Formats: structure tokens, C-alpha cells, sequence
């Protein structure tokens, strides 16, 4: 089966269900934006993100390694191609067993109902919803797990972000929260095939293009961590001392990025600090089990208390004794924690897609390219750029920007800067 069962066009009429104008709660200011529900719990907003951070409302460039284009994603044809590009990447990810596992975990990873001030009841947290304009002009609040949205002013700053909370560190206390991924299918980075070149800031022009399915999978791995409330505080950083150029500029890379890349990178998180993180999150899951056991009713008519207790029993793989009380089993916790942090990694997706990719997160990006993955003559669910039964099938020739030059327009060189 396919992950996105409908092929949306941007101009398809709104229906108030899976094609709708929506607002993001606590932005209020905003005019409704057209949004598309491409799968249970997952929406796409083909708009530049001027909404999730009120200090980031201006796409115009100031007078770094950055890329600005205030006009990108401003027209209907662009939003149509954005929507279709994003859906194609979800299908490419879902066509692998690994991406099928990751996307199943993401859909199951409903943000915890921890918005009550009274431990006698469960209550949704408002900011894990969107407000959907119905056909009768009224708003209905819909819980969701993931929104794909266009980048803000700096086009290259893809990131998985989410609405904070006064008291609760939702992405690190086991609860989770709705994740907003700033992402574009319309650009990709160039990188170098020799490790000594790719990790040197002065060398290489970016001969090979990153497959954007890897880039989206990388962000979805962050989203999985954040939906299960086990992201590592970005303040916890590897003060990189394995690359003389990183050291010269004092570049610090968060453990959350090294975990997400996987492979050799994750080994830069020392065993003692990893063990500390694992214990910390185990304790958060126990807190959720204790909260569920104290819950004696629920706010809302969306679902029953027993129903939602069971949703979170399944999400966190809790055990239930003959009295109905929930508990955290260390064996099942370690299994889920390890799936989300060690099995879902960038390096492992590279193995499934059979693409060329950076060998480490600890490199230097060489260039940014404009691409168009929507035409099947350029890029397919099954092959990405390396189209079978063409000259592009072998040796990653489709990602080779010199051989496949009509599929890539270099917009900026970063090497030197
Ligand atoms: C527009 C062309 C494609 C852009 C790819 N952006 C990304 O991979 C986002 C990534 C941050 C991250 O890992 N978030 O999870 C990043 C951001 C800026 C720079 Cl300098 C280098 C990197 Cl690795
Ligand atoms: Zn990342």
C-alpha cells in the first residue's frame, strides 16, 4: 500500500476534512493557511514558516552559510510542486522497511495528554492541536503529530521544532508534542565523495547531491525523538575535537544531531553520558505511568478515559497488572528507546536507499542546488535520482551533478566562506 492514498493538487477545493484552511493555536494573529492532511496525524502546509516563531516573520534577506530567497514558495505552482514533492518523499521513505517502521512509530507517538493541573484527570495540551476551519466556517480542534512546513527566511535551516510550554519540557520529559518540520523538497546540498575533502572547509565544490529523502528522514528521526519526549537537550554538545577545522572555529555539535546521524558519529556520545540519558528518560516514562494510574476521568468528548489510557499504554509499551495499574518494564523501555535512537538513523536510511551520502555529520557543506523531483523523468519513489535502466542507474550517476547536470542548478557555493 501507499502512505499517501490521495494525490493532492494544491488547487483542489477545501473540504474541511483533509484539505482545509487551518490556524495554529496561540498564533491567533495569523490568517488561515491552506493545509493538506496526507496521512492520519500528518499535515503539510505549503507555506514559508512565518508562524511558529513570532521573531521570524520576515522572509526578506538582510543586507554565513545561509541561503535567502524571499520569493520562494509564494505562488500556487510552487505550492503545488512543494506538496507533490513532499508526498513523493514520504512514499520513498515508506517504500523501505526502515521508513515504514519510523513512520508507524511517528503515527503512534501521540503527544501525551498532560495539560491538566489536576492529577485526577487527563487533558489535551492545546498546542498539540491545529484549528481546522469546517465547511460551516466554525473551528474544530484536531490533535496531530507532525506538520511539514516550508522554511522560514533562511532556506537552508531545516529543523524540527515545536511549541513550548510554560512548565513542561515536552520534547524531553517523555510527553512529546506536535512537531513542525521546516523543510523543502525544492533544494538540496552538495557534498564531496572523498572523506578528507568533505570534512575540509576549503576543498570541493559539491559534486554529488544529497538525496532529499535522506534529509526528510533525518528530520523525521528528530521528530520521532521529540514525539516520544526523549530528545537530548540541545545544550548538551560535543565540543568537536576530532576535526582541526571544527576546533579552530570552536564548532559545537549537539548530541541530538550525532544520535540522529548514527554510525560512527553516535560513538562521540560517551557511554557514561548515554547511560545517564537512558536512565533520565526511563524515569520520565515511569512518571507518565504514574500519571495515568492517578487519572480518574478525562476532559473532552473526543475519547473515553479508558480509550486514552490504552492509547498511551500502546505508545510507551507499558505493562498492566491484574489490577489495571500501568508500569514501565525496563526490557521494553530499552527496546523502544533503542529503536527510536539507534535503529532510526540517517546512516541506516542511506543503507536502505542505496544512495551516496555524507559519511559524517561532522563535515562542511559545499553548495546549495535547486532541484525538481516532481517529474518521474527526474526522480522516482523507488530510485531517487539514480533511475534504473538509464545512464543514471550505476555509480550514483543520478546524484552526480556533473553527469546529471540538467537536474541541478547551483545557487550558492559555501566553500571558502
Ligand atoms: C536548502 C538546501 C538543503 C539544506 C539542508 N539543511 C539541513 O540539512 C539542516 C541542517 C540542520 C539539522 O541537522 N537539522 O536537523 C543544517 C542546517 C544548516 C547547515 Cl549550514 C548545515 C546543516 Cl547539516
Ligand atoms: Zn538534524
Amino acid at each position: 500500500m501507499q502512505f499517501v492514498n490521495k494525490q493532492f493538487n494544491y488547487k483542489d477545493p477545501v473540504n474541511g476534512v483533509d484539505i482545509a484552511y487551518i490556524k495554529i493555536p496561540n498564533v491567533g494573529q495569523m490568517q488561515p493557511v491552506k493545509a493538506f492532511k496526507i496521512h492520519n496525524k500528518i499535515w503539510v502546509i505549503p507555506e514559508r514558516d512565518t508562524f511558529t516563531n513570532p521573531e521570524e516573520g520576515d522572509l526578506n534577506p538582510p543586507p554565513p552559510v545561509s541561503y535567502y530567497d524571499s520569493t520562494y514558495l509564494s505562488t500556487d505552482n510552487e505550492k503545488d510542486n512543494y506538496l507533490k514533492g513532499v508526498t513523493k518523499l514520504f512514499e520513498r521513505i515508506y517504500s523501505t522497511d526502515l521508513g515504514r517502521m519510523l513512520l508507524t512509530s511517528i503515527v503512534r507517538g501521540i503527544p501525551f495528554w498532560g495539560g491538566s493541573t489536576i492529577d485526577t484527570e487527563l487533558k489535551v495540551i492545546d498546542t498539540n492541536c491545529i484549528n481546522v476551519i469546517q465547511p460551516d466556517g466554525s473551528y474544530r480542534s484536531e490533535e496531530l503529530n507532525l506538520v511539514i512546513i516550508g522554511p522560514s527566511a533562511d532556506i537552508i535551516q531545516f529543523e524540527c521544532k515545536s511549541f513550548g510550554h510554560e512548565v513542561l519540557n515536552l520534547t524531553r520529559n517523555g510527553y512529546g508534542s506536535t512537531q513542525y518540520i521546516r523543510f523543502s523538497p525544492d533544494f538540496t546540498f552538495g557534498f564531496e565523495e572523498s572523506l578528507e575533502v568533505d570534512t575540509n572547509p576549503l576543498l570541493g565544490a559539491g559534486k554529488f547531491a544529497t538525496d532529499p529523502a535522506v534529509t526528510l528522514a533525518h528530520e523525521l528521526i528528530h521528530a520521532g525523538h521529540r514525539l516520544y519526549g526523549i530528545a537530548i537537550n540541545p545544550n548538551r554538545v560535543f565540543k568537536v575535537n576530532t576535526n582541526a577545522y571544527y576546533e579552530m572555529s570552536g564548532l559545537e555539535v549537539s548530541f541530538e544531531e550525532l544520535r540522529t546521524f548514527g554510525g560512527h558519529d553516535a560513538k562521540f556520545i560517551d557511554s557514561l553520558q548515554e547511560n545517564e540519558f537512558r536512565l533520565y528518560y526511563y524515569n520520565k516514562f515511569k512518571d507518565i505511568a504514574s500519571t495515568l494510574n492517578k487519572a480518574k476521568s478525562i476532559v473532552g468528548t473526543t475519547a473515553s478515559l479508558q480509550y486514552m489510557k490504552n492509547v498511551f499504554k500502546e505508545k510507551y509499551l507499558l505493562s498492566e497488572d491484574t489490577s489495571g495499574k500501568f508500569s514501565v518494564d525496563k526490557l521494553k523501555f530499552d527496546k523502544l528507546y533503542k529503536m527510536l535512537t539507534e535503529i532510526y538513523t540517517e546512516d541506516n536510511f542511506v543503507k536502505f536507499f542505496k544512495v551516496l551520502n555524507r559519511k559524517t555529520y561532522l563535515n562542511f557543506d559545499k553548495a546549495v542546488f535547486k532541484i525538481n523531483i516532481v517529474p518521474k523523468v527526474n526522480y522516482t519513489i523507488y530510485d531517487g535520482f539514480n533511475l534504473r535502466n538509464t545512464n543514471l542507474a550505476a555509480n550514483f550517476n543520478g546524484q552526480n551533478t556533473e553527469i546529471n547536470n540538467m537536474n541541478f542548478t547551483k545557487l550558492k557555493n559555501f566553500t571558502g566562506l
